[PDB]
């Protein structure tokens, strides 16, 4: 049961897949799925999606009825900043473990 | 602005300092605040504090009017599954960032 800590990673993890490549929901929860996260379904990759589409960080498209993302400009900028704090964030936890 | 993606590991990060010796609300902040998180204020650890005591996770004593926590068997038994947790979910965010 990841959901908690997971939660506040999990939109940037998103966002770093949708980059690689246009893609959809169902490709993105096994996505998430095959890395080890398997309690992640594709309600929450939804829910995710949609957060996205608000904050205009996704261009999307309705391709042969399934709606295709890919980043745009704002949402790379966003990706890049999402990385930047995991660093930051990790690196300080890590710093706190490894003294026990 | 680190507070949604350290919010699902703050707990573990005051466990593992009240783990190293008695301590207190102030200290835990600044001794988060000292490893980087500035952000921290008191009323966060406190509000940790309290869910931490609900849970019964640690021992507390009015000492020379302010509550000494430390933890007990539970506490210690809590802060490993969240290490184990933090290992799994960081590697595999990692193993992600690794391509790119």
């Amino acid at each position: 049961n990841l959901t908690e800590m997971l939660k506040g990673s999990l939109e940037g993890c998103v966002l770093e897949i949708i980059s690689r490549r246009e893609t959809y929901g169902y490709e993105i929860t096994r996505h998430l799925n095959d890395l080890g996260f398997t309690e992640v379904v594709e309600g929450t990759v939804y829910t995710i999606l949609v957060r996205l589409e608000k904050k205009k960080l996704v261009n999307i498209e309705k391709k042969p009825p399934r709606k295709f993302y890919s980043l745009n400009e704002a949402g790379r900028q966003e990706l890049e900043l999402f990385w930047k704090k995991w660093d930051f964030v990790s690196s300080k936890i890590n710093v706190l473990k490894s003294s026990n």
